[PDB]
């Protein structure tokens, strides 16, 4: 009877945790028993000899998680979609270096304090405040003893990855400063229209190519420019996203498509947020297929919070109009504070999705009332471990969120960043470390399904997306069995 | 109406952390308005430079602790009872240096492979297999160039302090290797009958100048010698620790006393454990007043789990009696496994309180189950870091648990080990770190007065207790509210 008592309350948290519930054919229960095989024995070597690839910071775990046939399995598996992902962050940085700066017309130049910017022009471009002379690539690499050398020093400055992460990175100040670094440095290469259209083409292949069918994309818009010195619009822009994405969805007929959430800065002042608002408005009566609604983006702790917003935000609502908000909130190490406030005040806001939420689990009123109203959170493991809000993943405080089978998505971040690719290393990540041993085949088909359901697409794409994905799972699991 | 539900959301969460809903009255209220004034500051301030002591590792943040003031009042207040301590790590080792070894027939030696050992003897004893040569201390400090330098490598030897711990330890097996190794070297030292006399009292005189007015104390028992040789048995060392506690209450009439865990270390074979078992039981006759019961010590990740001991574990029941057990469990980063099920394991064998239950939170419906059981775990903040279950403590899994009032008491382990002394530097982790800006002065007298409700005292002398504690606490917060 205690034998007994034991029993019922390992089987009332089988149950409970993410996917417990899900009912398994003897074709999915097979290929469960060969995936936890090949989990047990990774996790009890790894218990061994406390090599844990997810508690060992991912600059220095990613080769090891490569070799991983767990990692091999995660990487055939069809994910479903990826909901938590920035507009220049998705595409692996190598193309940039070896594909874009080699294109005609390429300059480069190094600020007054130092810092890589790149600009496509013809002639070059006269000096500015900004830049004391701009060098054109080809005439640079003529010059330069080894240029293979050369190449790589420019693919360091365009990821975050590094040895020895904790004396490069010394507190989350420092990463983000670096991280940002990064996007003002690649902007000027990105934001050329012929790579912009390439660009966007390039990120639904490397999804396509991780067994993802459906991206949803903060977007800044930031001006893309011609050789002419001409600078297009944010219409434009989301007009250039549809166009590469139906032409994308051609040759990919099981490719669902891109929708993009139009974002600004938290740095800015309320006035010009007020003013993105609107903007946001304008581009979902333009484009209601495209424009899935809006977010605010950048350094949580040191930036705006939601309330102080709250004038700006209310505006769609003061004329009478439902604009969906995608809201980056509590994505902070601090507990109790005007920043983890974020997650209430996003709620109150009637977000659709909360992005990270990773101060949820101290919250257990609006934890309740997030789960109630079923509203997910988006977790990104790696972005969290990469800018150091938690050092070991199997301490990330979504173990207790999954444990109860809390509404959530997992996606990527900025993937390129971080020396990822797609959502497969993301998945990994949650599905060794953060569920712990007994996460499962449940656990894993519960994510893929939470993905098209918490998307944005209509009810009648999302069955459509569903019975996509239910064939690729089927075949996924013949694999896996067999 | 949206303005309401944010309100009552927040309120909620106010009312149900830990403490939430204890009456202050108006002197209390004065209290907590400047304690929090200084917390905030102190927070503000942390927040603009990333300087965080709870973030930093406590070997590198003490320094920064004992210069805050909020740290000041903690020092300050009656925190109740140490109600999770081992019998070796609670006495400064300073005065194990300045003071034990420089008393008259202290030995050092060193065995083949280089482990520091102690000795006190007379005559010095012969070469034996586990030391070839015993030499006395007296002798072997002259010979030394620098006998201040000679000191300070004993002391240094004596506790995990040191700069670069990320570089020192690289894995919990290596802290763990480095820990045990701390408790045989200084064995030799605190087994010597007047030195265990001494060190007994001493650690009373620490924690009751922290206004610690009770201590539980997990103890091995180990053989307790003689300068000729002679060693005492388990029984003697109860004795002895009753005759201590009670000379110390005859100077110090407000401390109420120590009660004694009996423990074995987790690396035994179960007939071994079986023994002690048995041993548990006749010390429990034989000292019903002073044996609280059993406990089971040891690195847990490494060692026998609970299941593994459940026929020596049944013995009292099997045998009719009751064995009160206050399980070490749970004290682990995996989740999933053998290691974490220790809680469910040791709930089931009726614990009386948990030791650390760290992976808790991971598991709810075993922390219903304690819950409605009021079985209480014991956290131990810095030992938690040090041993590098967690890195900073603003991750701690005990902030959720704590967010909904969770049965805890808060205690240090083994203070002496990681340079902390008494309670208040825990308590000073637990209130900045783990707990949020929002935990308050109900937080505090929640957890001072949990300690006594949660001991093992008689229900008339926790009566008692209490009404000494009302009076320190009155007292006290008359100080911090003028
Ligand atoms: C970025 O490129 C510049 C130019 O070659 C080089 O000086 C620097 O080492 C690179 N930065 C990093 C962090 O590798
Ligand atoms: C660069 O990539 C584009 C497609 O984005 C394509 O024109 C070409 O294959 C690449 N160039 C080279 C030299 O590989
Ligand atoms: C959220 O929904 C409620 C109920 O319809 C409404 O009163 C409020 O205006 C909405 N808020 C926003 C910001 O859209
Ligand atoms: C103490 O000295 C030993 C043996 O020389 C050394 O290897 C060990 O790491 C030291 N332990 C400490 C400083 O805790
Ligand atoms: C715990 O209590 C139950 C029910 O009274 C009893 O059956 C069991 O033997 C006890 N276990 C121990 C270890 O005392
Ligand atoms: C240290 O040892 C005891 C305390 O246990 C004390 O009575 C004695 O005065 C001290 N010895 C010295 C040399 O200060
Ligand atoms: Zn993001
Ligand atoms: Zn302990």
């Amino acid at each position: 009877s205690i034998d007994e008592t034991r029993a019922h309350l390992l089987l009332k948290e089988k149950m409970m945790r993410l996917g417990g519930r899900l009912v398994l054919n003897t074709k999915e229960e097979l290929a469960n028993e060969r995936l936890m095989t090949l989990k047990i024995a990774e996790m009890k070597e790894a218990m061994r000899t406390l090599i844990f690839p997810p508690s060992m910071h991912f600059f220095q775990a990613k080769h090891l998680i490569e070799r991983s046939q767990v990692f091999n399995i995660l990487r055939m598996m069809p994910k479903g979609a990826a909901l938590h992902l920035h507009d220049i962050g998705i595409v692996t940085m190598d193309w940039l270096v070896r594909n874009v700066t080699y294109r005609p017309h390429c300059h480069i130049c190094f600020t007054p304090r130092g810092i890589m910017q790149f600009r496509f022009a013809h002639p070059t471009p006269r000096p500015s405040e900004k830049c004391s002379k701009w060098i054109l690539l080809e005439d640079y690499r003529k010059r330069v003893q080894n240029v293979t050398e050369f190449d790589d020093s420019l693919l360091r400055n365009f990821t975050l990855v590094t040895q020895h992460p904790e004396v490069i990175y010394t507190n989350q100040n420092v990463v983000w400063s670096k991280f940002e670094t990064i996007f003002f440095t690649i902007s000027g290469l990105i934001h050329y229209a012929p790579v912009f259209r390439d660009y966007v083409f390039r990120s639904m292949q490397e999804f396509y190519e991780d067994n993802v069918l459906y991206m949803e994309i903060r977007a800044r818009l930031l001006p893309v420019y011609e050789l002419s010195g001409e600078h297009h619009d944010e219409e434009w822009s989301v007009k250039t996203y549809q166009e590469v994405a139906q032409k994308f969805v051609e040759t990919h007929p099981e490719f669902i498509g891109i929708k993009i959430i139009y974002s600004d800065h938290r740095s800015k002042d309320v006035a010009v947020i007020a003013e993105s608002i609107r903007m946001a408005m304008g581009l979902r009566i333009k484009f209601p297929t495209v424009v899935a609604g809006f977010d605010l983006v950048g350094h949580e702790d040191t930036g705006h919070s939601l309330h102080d917003y709250k004038e700006a935000l209310m505006i769609p609502a003061k004329d009478g109009v439902k604009l969906p908000y995608f809201f980056h909130a509590g994505e902070t190490d601090w507990q109790g504070t005007s920043i983890d406030r974020n997650i209430l005040d996003a709620l109150m806001l009637n977000t659709t999705r909360i992005g990270h939420g990773f101060a949820l689990s101290k919250h257990p009123a609006v934890r309740t009332y997030s789960w109630k109203k079923d509203i997910p959170i988006e977790v990104c493991p790696i972005s969290n471990q990469v800018l150091k809000l938690v050092s070991d993943l199997r301490n990330h405080p979504v173990a207790t969120l999954m444990a109860t089978g809390h509404p959530m998505v997992i996606s990527s971040d900025d993937p390129a960043m971080f020396g990822a690719k797609g959502l497969s290393y993301d998945f990994y990540e949650v599905f060794m470390g953060i569920g712990g041993m007994k996460a499962d085949l449940r656990t894993l088909k519960q994510l893929a399904m939470n993905s098209i359901k918490y998307s944005t697409l209509l009810e009648s794409e999302k069955n459509t997306f569903m019975e996509i994905w239910k064939k690729r799972w089927d075949k996924f699991i013949a694999d896996v069995a067999t």
